[PDB]
């Protein structure tokens, strides 16, 4: 079969990228009992043994192939439109239950605030457990993938696409259900199947809740009294300790550390960076605290992230390391930063070569070093065959996030947490986490750690990218992100009342009450 | 074998590539006897036959597999950095002599006009022979191909990078014979060979004549009258026929097609089409014809290359269409070509859609006409799977060019073509030709007939990136551009006394007393 022969074809070179490019991949086979022979066997055989495979199922095959890693950064998307949509959006409960939160329709059979129970008949959970993947572990952050995914089918995705009536059943709030027919607003494939199409083949011839929401989710903590709007969403409010003191507290909401990415933004104006850093000097000298808002953070650009890190510290902070999976390619990156610096002794060299900042950190002549010293142990490893998953090497070579020259908030500050946070978003708790400078709260991130490449070759599947994870992140005493994700300080899932009627008050009070304690006691949470 | 596995790995996928996304294979193999299968099979066995192969040695081999596609465009790099030079410069006049232009160094013996007879005892001639192709066929465009390599040798290309000291044999300008023994400026590898890594690597534990110069080669024509000073060099300059009879005839140099490669460009000024107007609108009030200088042109961008096309008339150009090969990316590019025109009414709606000009291209309604029509045609040569060789579609839908709006030479014009012009500046000549808008003279153009893509992908033989044919290009009477290339309405090559000082007066004679001919006669009698 034509589309089965370039399915074989196109998985034995997915098959191949995980063998030379795949860092975790050690780590997938112990943590997870994952094996790249068990998964390639398995998904030759699912395609050989259909009869005259459609495009699509095979393209099923190698999504559920590298969907098996279970990494949150490896993943492969494919030239199809073919989707499949219910404009409902639900937030799960810490004790259980499945509340609507947001309903993009002027359709009215379902309200924000009624309890999703089942759908086609069958309970919601087990709508969801056929839409994990092949090694799940059932951590929150899997669940919360899975539920994105509930209203939301894509062939681009590799999903299966459903369409037609459905029925779900709702539970309203005061203790009624209905059963609501809905109808999937359905789009049509309109990339033709190869396998319809390869008999007439002739041969050639010549002649929001939205991860990554600007505003986030969350209601102000209470009265404002200054605001910037501008691109962050960041404002000043009061709190009132029991003593009946009051305090100055900001509240900036970091949507997404891949900046040219952020709702509204003109690439013609001053980058994002420089923003920031007008909104952390208006906290300095206006506010007595920070609460940092970095939930549904789909995570970007390191340097950005060292970035913003710099401008929220007195003090250098340590970063946790990489353990890269090397070819040639690294190689030539690490000669090109030697050659590019070789000559640089000063602060002013420093700067007239790497640009004096890298989006957003201050080039400085450490910066210089830092990055000569990395490329230097990379070609180090490389002689030593250390190639596989070389000793931890820190990104960039940056032992250390060096407070920015200018900003710099010293005050306690206060990270909001989500099962929806990955990469950067995993290593901005990370590193405020191990060096003491934040009070991180709300719930373990998803755990993708370690840097993402994408890779695109033609291909006759309609694969359009594959998306692979090239290093395996270690913190500083040893434990590795990949999965685990980081625990906060203080574990504060959001309640259905929380939820229900989408106020969260039960969670920002906490947080308060958290947030003054940092105030008086001086960080130093005791209760 | 580890480096001979991966290789063996890589040569699958390359091969792979040239059966999906390689258009001229049908024409390679009718044209030079060409035969995958084959093809593949020899390098395979140049592989296993080997004892302990290096990275370099399979490097070459790849380099050759692709090399014998005969296309100046389907090539093969890598990450290896052993190079080795020789500030020399040759050139190959008429009568099947080399000899030398230009040297880069300091007095040395080695004297400009000084033939080439041979290199350590080798006759020239044997020395390139080894540098040609798997199905070299003398053509003054691979030979000259041959030739830029003959002083520089580089590992990124797959060359044997030879080092040391050599002896050429040259002979004087007058007769006597010399030997000029000199040492390869050399580069030693700095990407250490994976074949001596190999043993120690354990299993991963857990926990000028420049092709694309400005200036060009070419001397001022005479006396210059009015200069440019930006990024083209432009000057105007009188001609007397054979009658006393003076005319002011204009001179410009199209370096590259790839406008953001141009000599000094800034990337925050003008764009370089503004110029070419500016330049021409003067030339339209103060000249009597034009004479471009196309030679040594690595293409570059098709619709700049159109912008400038649309400047150089006042009448529509029909242009060549492409014979494609076709997978899921295109029927995507198709298809978003169609939802972004679904409603562009008129030339406010374009100009909105598609911005006020694409590349220095005018955009029109005609222009959106043109984008939504070539959506239609790629589609439907997919649902008919004629997807291995698509019938004739012209690139971008345009089935022609429109004279600029504003800036229109309309009075004669003469092009000068060699070996040297690829891709872009194989169209040039030819739609100025096929259209009979232009004198053409010179020699027969490189032959790369048809559009390029590169290909990345991570691997451990060091391959870079993998460039490859989209396309053949088919003119207005069915010819193709593939290796035929375009040929000049005057044979007029460079002969040895031309090239012997540096001079080309003979040419550049020949060339006037063209240009002249042009002045006296309102001819382009088209019948």
């Amino acid at each position: 079969s034509l589309v089965c022969k370039n399915a074989l074809q196109d998985l034995s070179f997915l098959e191949h990228l995980l063998q030379v490019k795949y860092a975790p991949k050690t780590w997938k086979e112990q943590y997870l009992g994952w094996d790249l022979v068990q998964s390639s066997v398995s998904a030759q055989q699912k395609l050989r043994t259909q009869e005259n495979p459609s495009t699509s199922f095979c393209q099923q095959v190698l999504a559920d192939f590298i969907g098996g890693l279970n990494d949150f950064h490896a993943g492969v998307t494919f030239f199809a439109i073919e989707s499949a949509y219910l404009p409902y959006t639900v937030q799960k409960s810490s004790d259980g239950r499945f509340y609507f939160v947001d309903i993009m329709t002027f359709s009215s059979e379902i309200r924000v605030g009624d309890e999703l129970l089942e759908v086609d008949g069958a309970p919601v959970q087990d709508v969801l457990a056929t839409l994990y993947g092949s090694n799940h572990k059932g951590t929150a952050a899997e669940e919360s993938a899975a539920l994105r995914t509930l209203f939301s089918r894509m062939a681009s995705l590799g999903h299966k696409v459903p369409s037609g009536r459905t029925t779900l059943k709702i539970r309203r709030p005061f203790g009624t259900t209905r059963e609501v027919r809905v109808k999937w607003r359905y789009v049509p494939e309109g990339v033709g199947d190869l396998a319809t199409i390869a008999p007439s083949i002739r041969a050639p011839q010549l002649q929001g809740y939205n991860i990554g929401s600007t505003d986030g989710f969350l209601p102000v903590i209470g009265p404002v009294i200054w605001e910037s709007e501008g691109l962050f969403r960041a404002y000043i409010s009061s709190v009132t300790d029991g003593d009946g003191k009051s305090h100055k507290v900001g509240f900036l909401r970091i949507p997404t550390y891949s900046w040219q990415d952020m709702e509204d933004f003109d690439p013609s104006g001053p980058p994002p960076w420089e923003e920031f850093a007008k909104i952390i000097q208006v906290f300095s000298s206006n506010t007595e605290a920070l609460i940092i808002d970095q939930t549904n953070n789909p995570g970007g650009s390191v340097l950005y992230l060292y970035a913003l890190l710099s401008m929220l510290t007195d003090r250098p902070l340590e970063l946790p390391k990489h353990r890269m999976i090397l070819t040639q390619d690294e190689v030539v990156d690490a000669l090109d930063w030697l050659t590019l610096l070789e000559n640089v002794d000063t602060n002013v060299e420093s700067r007239l070569a790497l640009g004096d900042n890298m989006e957003g950190y201050t080039v400085d002549l450490q910066v210089a070093e830092y990055l000569k010293s990395f490329g230097r142990q990379v070609l180090n490893c490389w002689s030593k065959g250390d190639i596989e998953l070389s000793t931890p090497i820190p990104l960039f070579g940056f032992e250390k996030i060096h407070p920015h020259p200018r900003v710099q908030y010293s005050k306690p500050i206060c990270v909001l947490i989500n099962e929806q946070d990955f990469s950067c978003a995993d290593f901005f708790p990370v590193v405020l986490k191990d060096n003491d400078r934040a009070l991180i709260v709300g719930t373990r991130t998803a755990g993708a750690g370690g840097f993402v490449f994408n890779v695109q070759f033609p291909n006759r599947t309609g694969i359009k990218t594959c998306s692979l994870t090239g290093s395996l992140a270690v913190r500083e005493h040893g434990a590795f992100i990949e999965n685990i994700g980081v625990e906060p300080h203080i574990d504060l899932p959001f309640t259905a009342n929380d939820i229900r009627y989408k106020g969260y008050s039960e969670y920002l009070d906490k947080v308060k009450k958290l947030v003054c304690q940092l105030i008086n006691n001086d960080g130093t949470i005791i209760l």
